[PDB]
RNA sequence: UUU
RNA sequence: UUU
């Protein structure tokens, strides 16, 4: 950071540079503002003001900054329902005029949620994009057009929806847009929209007119959109069962009419997007003169029918994503899946998802449409109710990376809200995994009680395994899983794993990463023998998860690998384990000879016995003691962890520092001390510390620093030292800290945020930054 | 509380009084107290110190108080390993001479947990009761007892085991205890002792030997207790199997050694355990001359084979418990269970507990035995990993209360830790269910997948089932439990209820409590149809459960009861289903007409948006919105909750009060907003809000309160005011507030310990009772 | 802070 | 605090 020491410390905004475009970033993103800060250095070039309560702008607000090419100001003034019901926003945005027509440079300017009634004017030929989404513009004029010349991308949803309404249809003046001769992308969405407006400049690529109240396309509304690569009409005559949000279908069940020329157009269309548009039919005719299409969306329609003909699938031979998801007829179980002979013309097919089709059983055959388009890298099949399933029948699938059977009723990455989020690419005011192992087969939440060899059959090319979430309560014995010979990660969490046998898992030969985290059934019924030495079988693994198993006994006293790296243990009860006065299980740990990192956060650790470190295996690099309650620590004792880099005591008890880190730990490069009740470091803490990197006291009640704790030495090779929140006295004692926190080079975060005086008199909740002690 | 108007406010110590007998209770338990305090009242007669740092007691401890009869002075120098590793006793408790000896009428006397080498000399002849459990006393001589003549009760043990080591054999002289001529309880327990201590005085009535060293009992050793009523014997020669403490066993798997004469002079004996004692057999020889022997244990022996057998049953036809729990030969999974024919003289028999015995089949007729035992209550058959049982045998068993199941394989109250604790009785520092509905079945955590009416064919008469922790991921339709006709309560928690019908549970037609909380999964997974609107169907059921099911969609609007009184909502996703500006679900508990307890606590409400109280149902009573992270709540919206008298709003982030709480609420009786951010009151808070009785303000932000928020014809009326940890301060302007705290008699609880100034200046830290304004 |  |  030597080009930052130009800008001065008290500015409360973070400022970075982008070298090489020559553009100075300064983000104020909810730091509380009502006024631009003074501060803001002159060459500033991105410029973001998004969650605070700037109430206006005014030519003052940007007269120095003549270099801005983008001003993010979101978010000053949401809609009521949008917005926060403690922060409620008493009066739009006021734009004086002039306030941005100084500025040559500007090519983005965002607006959006401030509760704006009328397109701002005054607004430079240089600006490329607008962005205005949820304010309360909702009658589009040629007339406020006048200045866009220049325009390329002009974002107008969110204006008139359930959430921020305008009580009205949307209106758009015939031939609005068609002036504006660069216009690229144009989103309309969310905005009471009753018809596509017309004419739109020939330029877009673009065009977003979904969640509308759009019930009929004319065949000419795209007739001359030569260009246009994306078009999404979802959400126009939606379907609404189980929807999460108010949803008002068009009448007697009817479809969006888009006429079978509609299209003809698009012949650049890559995109196409009719997500709840209540279809019936998909007339092969849409696709004629589209021969380019990449992706296609028609989930939640009514085309259960459709799937089994799909007649419009010959037309897309370079199609790569197609969905279907969320079809199923309400009230029918379908007892099998009927997939065309169509769907083997999707030679170019990468994605299929078939989420919500909803059948009792799939046979192998169903598919076997699908078994030889070449490219399919992905099949989803999750949510569909499906109750028999023959997993041999993904033999035929081995070229895949992954088959979906998540959500499923089978017994002997997207986002959780999907299908069914209002809209799932919204904005939000702050911004504008197992598959890398191999092929995968997801079966994660479905009602496998029992597990036998036979169930994988033909599946030795498998590489990763989900078995998250089903009902597994078996004493698995190393017989279970023989054919998984290419194994590389399981994930066995939320089962009821039964550890009797130190046999489990013993021929998963090839794997590196179980996860049996969320298995605590039969850790918590006493008498209950458990055997957690059952890790030495397994030859390659790096990575074991048992977190959350509550974990309160063991039959054996060691667990022993020559390969496991990482152990997760979080959330057990090592406090019972480890219970003063008993020894046996000092040495769980000892025999992970190759343990770098350990995680014993939350198990409950009042105190470490002695024995627990000595314990610890010795190539033991970061250590987690996070959330455990800890009220005390023999800091002496990390002798013993001659190779520890990191400790994350975070989150604990802990009311003092060692007397001198560096003779407690040479090593030692990661100290987290974060939220503990630490009240005063000791006077040589840090001296000699050399191997120290990162320290975090912040969150603690530390009064004083004084320089024989904080030596400059050490302080200077940090990369972060973290003290925001403490309890900072600002008397002449503190003349030192208060001088050379001011002055440092060192990375201290929130530094002019919450570094932050508690006294006394007057000092009480000012800034140590901005304190003048011109008496000390 | 007129009587304590005598004693000062700021005593540390809580203070009561048993009338009609004249006692004057004081208990300063865990006060952090490093002295008696001045203050306990001349009249005090049971004086409670334990948990705290007084280091010594001296005759000045307890000149003044003349009338005591019980001192507990626990606990203030626990051991090492006993105690708090942050606040280790530095020394040992200094007893100084002619401490006790002035106490005339000191009748108990309590110093376990002090580190005392030495019996306490000096103490007074009217002694009864005396305690010194958990020292370093590991030596008993004749010369140490002389002044013990009149005592009753001893308690010497937890001074050498494992958490508090001597390192050496217990020591008891020849005869040490026979001249204590009135000795009725002696308990020598977890003590390092070798053999039965000898001679004892005939009087005893209780003797506790367990947890020793004790490996032989000679044919002499209870020879003359013929007034002895309860002898524990257990863990002598322990089975150490899963034992959650370090554990020694008798060499070569060796019982405690008991002649068969052994136990003939013990003709009063009720009581007797031998939990254990790796017993192989019972013989019924010890048994000749016991014939009043009520309570039996012999758990945790190695009597597999001796309950197919158990010849000594026939020589019990007074017992009333038996426990047989945890004899299972290691390594050995039987077939089934042999119960012996003799099960069958046990005539007067209530609790049967054969808790891990480990079978896989349980037939009807294998419990035979026990079928015409008449006054069998409780059959215990838990953790036995059974695979197979025909629930239609328990037709046999009608007249139970209980018949437990529990943490058994089964696939289509007592302490957790209870068999496998160290010492189940010992004492702490601190101090010294569904069953009532009728007959009860216990199936909880089996590995039941799917039910069917047949399986509860012949069990008509049952009123409690138990299905917590099953894997039930059915969709229930009112088929499945046809026959449970006289059902009053099930509980179906951590199933994976799948609620796609409305008919759920409707065959369950005398159903008045159902538990469905923990069953999240479905209602996790988009797109699922969930039916809450159940309820209706259910005519008589008056509570519902339905937490942690993290509910966020419904495709129902409404639940709907006649009868339903209390429905718990917490840990679901009302914010989702109440987000601004969707009205669909904002009446969902409206037609609960008979409604009058709501939780909808941690819900993950910041707000609430309107409507919502004007849809509840209008006879709601109690509602908590507790943990909520509430940061604004329209206070007037109350008005809508015309029977509303008790509020819960704690651990959220409200920062106001209402201006007029009688102008939100007329019927309100308790306002519980503790933990909360509020900064200061309104003006007229509680002005004319004379229905108000309960109202807890502790853990805010406060820092005065005046008059006018405040007044006293309200105040009088409180039964409780709850005030602390807030901010207060302390200057002129909070004269009203610490003179009226000083001299009002509505009860503040922690008055004297914390309600705490911080500031100005010196005040910091003072109680604000003990306050001296003498300037305003 | 005798479990 | 546009989900
Ligand atoms: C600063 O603002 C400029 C102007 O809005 C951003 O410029 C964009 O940069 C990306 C890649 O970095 C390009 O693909 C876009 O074409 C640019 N947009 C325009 C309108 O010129 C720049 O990214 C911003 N930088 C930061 C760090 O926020
Ligand atoms: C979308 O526009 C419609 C009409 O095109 C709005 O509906 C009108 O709203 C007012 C106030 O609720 C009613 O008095 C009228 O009856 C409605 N008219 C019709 C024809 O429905 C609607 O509010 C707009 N939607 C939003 C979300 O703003
Ligand atoms: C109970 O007494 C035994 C012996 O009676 C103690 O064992 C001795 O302990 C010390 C230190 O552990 C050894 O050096 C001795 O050699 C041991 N002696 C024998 C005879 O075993 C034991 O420590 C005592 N137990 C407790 C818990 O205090
Ligand atoms: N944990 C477990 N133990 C079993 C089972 N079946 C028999 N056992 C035996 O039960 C005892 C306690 O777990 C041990 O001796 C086991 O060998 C089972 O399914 N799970
Ligand atoms: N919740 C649930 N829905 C099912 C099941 N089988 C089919 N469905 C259908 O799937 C859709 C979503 O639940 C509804 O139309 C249901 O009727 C099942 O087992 N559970
Ligand atoms: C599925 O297709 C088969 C023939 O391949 C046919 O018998 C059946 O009617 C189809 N099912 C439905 C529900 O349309
Ligand atoms: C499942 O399919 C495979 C062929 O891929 C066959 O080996 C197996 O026997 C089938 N099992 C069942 C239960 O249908
Ligand atoms: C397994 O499935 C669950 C989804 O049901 C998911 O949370 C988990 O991440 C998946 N595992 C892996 C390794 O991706
Ligand atoms: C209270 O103590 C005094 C002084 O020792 C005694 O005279 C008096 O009788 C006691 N009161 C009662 C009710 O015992
Ligand atoms: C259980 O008793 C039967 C006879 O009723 C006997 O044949 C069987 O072997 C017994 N089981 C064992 C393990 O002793
Ligand atoms: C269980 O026993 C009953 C007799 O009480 C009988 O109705 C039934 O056939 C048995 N059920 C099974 C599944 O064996
Ligand atoms: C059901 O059993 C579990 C023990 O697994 C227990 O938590 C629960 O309290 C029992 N329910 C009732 C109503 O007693
Ligand atoms: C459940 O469905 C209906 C109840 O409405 C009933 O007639 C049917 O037989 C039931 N079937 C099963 C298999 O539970
Ligand atoms: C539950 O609601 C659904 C539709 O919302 C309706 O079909 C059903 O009749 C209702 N059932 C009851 C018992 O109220
Ligand atoms: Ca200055």
């Amino acid at each position: 950071s030597p080009w930052a020491r130009w800008f001065p410390k008290t500015l409360p905004c973070d400022v970075t540079l982008d070298v090489s475009k020559n553009h100075v970033i300064v983000d104020c993103t909810d730091k509380h503002l009502t006024e631009i800060p003074g501060g803001i250095p002159t060459n500033t070039t991105n410029l973001t003001l998004t969650i605070n309560h700037i109430p206006d702008i005014s030519p003052a607000s940007f007269h120095r900054l003549v270099h801005l090419v983008e001003i993010d100001f979101r978010c000053n003034c949401v809609p009521i329902r949008l917005g926060s019901k403690s922060n409620m926003c008493p009066r739009r945005l006021q734009i004086k005029p002039r306030s941005f027509s100084g500025l040559t440079y500007l090519k983005s300017l965002y607006l959006d949620g401030n509760q704006l009634l009328e397109i701002p004017q005054g607004l430079p030929p240089s600006l490329q994009l607008l962005s205005l989404e949820a304010n309360n513009i909702f009658s589009i004029r040629k007339e406020q057009l006048t200045e866009l010349a220049n325009i390329e991308i002009l974002y107008l949803g969110q204006n008139c929806y359930y959430r921020n309404p305008c009580y009205v249809s949307y209106s758009i003046e015939k031939d609005a847009f068609l002036n504006l001769t660069k216009l690229k992308v144009l989103s309309l969405k969310d905005n009471n929209v009753t018809t596509v407006p017309t004419v739109l400049p020939s330029t877009l690529t673009e065009l977003y007119l979904y969640n509308n109240m759009i019930a009929e396309i004319q065949e000419d509304d795209f007739n001359n959109l030569n260009q246009l690569q994306i078009l999404d009409l979802s959400g126009n005559c939606p379907r609404c069962y189980n929807a999460p949000f108010p949803c008002t279908p068009c009448k007697n069940n009817s479809p969006l009419q888009i006429p079978v020329n509609a299209f003809d157009a698009l012949t650049e269309l890559k995109v196409l997007r009719l997500h709840s548009n209540s279809l019936q039919h998909v007339p092969p005719r849409w696709f004629k003169n589209i021969n380019n299409l990449q992706e296609l969306d028609l989930s939640q329609n009514f085309l259960a029918k459709e799937i089994g003909d799909a007649k419009f699938l010959h037309f897309l031979p370079n199609l790569i994503q197609l969905d279907l998801s969320f079809n199923f007829e309400l009230q029918v179980y379908r007892a099998s899946m009927n997939l065309s002979q169509a769907f083997s013309s999707l030679k170019s097919l990468k994605i299929l998802r078939i989420r919500g089709y909803v059948f009792k059983e799939l046979k192998s055959f169903q598919l076997s449409p699908l078994h030889n388009l070449q490219n399919l890298e992905v099949l989803d099949l999750g949510t569909n109710f499906i109750k028999i399933a023959n997993l041999s029948m993904f033999k035929q699938f081995k070229r895949l990376k992954v088959i979906d059977l998540s959500v499923n009723k089978i017994s002997p990455v997207l986002e959780q809200l999907y299908y069914f989020r209002y809209d799932k690419y919204a904005r939000s005011c702050r911004f504008k995994s197992c598959y890398k192992y191999g092929q995968t087969l997801d079966l994660s939440k479905n009602s496998i009680f029992f597990i036998k060899s036979s169930d994988f059959q033909h599946l030795s090319f498998l590489k990763c395994l989900n078995l998250s979430g089903n009902l597994i309560s078996q004493t698995l014995n190393g017989s279970e899983f023989q054919p998984l010979a290419e194994l590389r990660y399981l994930d066995f969490s939320n089962n009821r794993l039964d550890l009797l046998h130190s046999t489990a898992f013993e021929e998963l030969r090839k794997l590196e990463v179980l996860d049996i985290s969320s298995n605590s059934h039969y850790f918590q019924s006493e008498g209950i023998t458990h055997m957690l030495n059952f890790t030495k079988n397994l030859k390659v693994l790096q990575k074991l998860m048992m977190n959350d198993n509550d974990i309160s006994s063991s039959t054996s006293r060691t667990m022993e690998s020559e390969s496991l790296r990482t152990l997760e243990f979080r959330g057990n009860h090592l406090d019972v384990l480890w219970r003063d006065g008993d020894n046996r299980y000092l040495q769980l740990f000892k025999n992970l000879l190759k343990l770098e990192e350990l995680d014993i956060s939350k198990n409950s650790l009042s105190f470490l016995p002695s024995g627990v470190f000595d314990g610890m295996p010795p190539n033991l690099k970061n250590l987690s003691l996070a959330k455990n309650g800890l009220k005390s620590f023999i800091w002496e004792k990390l002798r013993y962890l001659k190779n520890l880099e990191t400790l994350d005591l975070s989150h604990n008890q802990l009311t003092t520092v060692p007397e001198r880190l560096s003779n407690c730990s040479r090593s030692l490069k990661n100290l987290i001390l974060k939220n503990n009740q630490i009240r005063s470091l000791t006077k040589y803490f840090l001296q000699d510390a050399f191997q120290l990197r990162y320290l975090d006291l912040s969150s603690n009640k530390i009064q004083m620093i004084q320089k024989t704790s904080f030596p400059e030495n050490v302080l200077n090779n940090l990369k972060m030292l973290l003290l925001h929140h403490n309890r900072f006295l600002c008397t002449c004692d503190a003349v030192w800290f208060v001088w050379w926190v001011q002055h440092t080079e060192v990375t201290i975060p929130y530094l002019a945020t919450d570094v932050t005086c508690v006294g006394p008199g007057a000092h009480k909740g000012q800034s140590v930054i901005s304190l003048d002690l011109y008496t000390c």
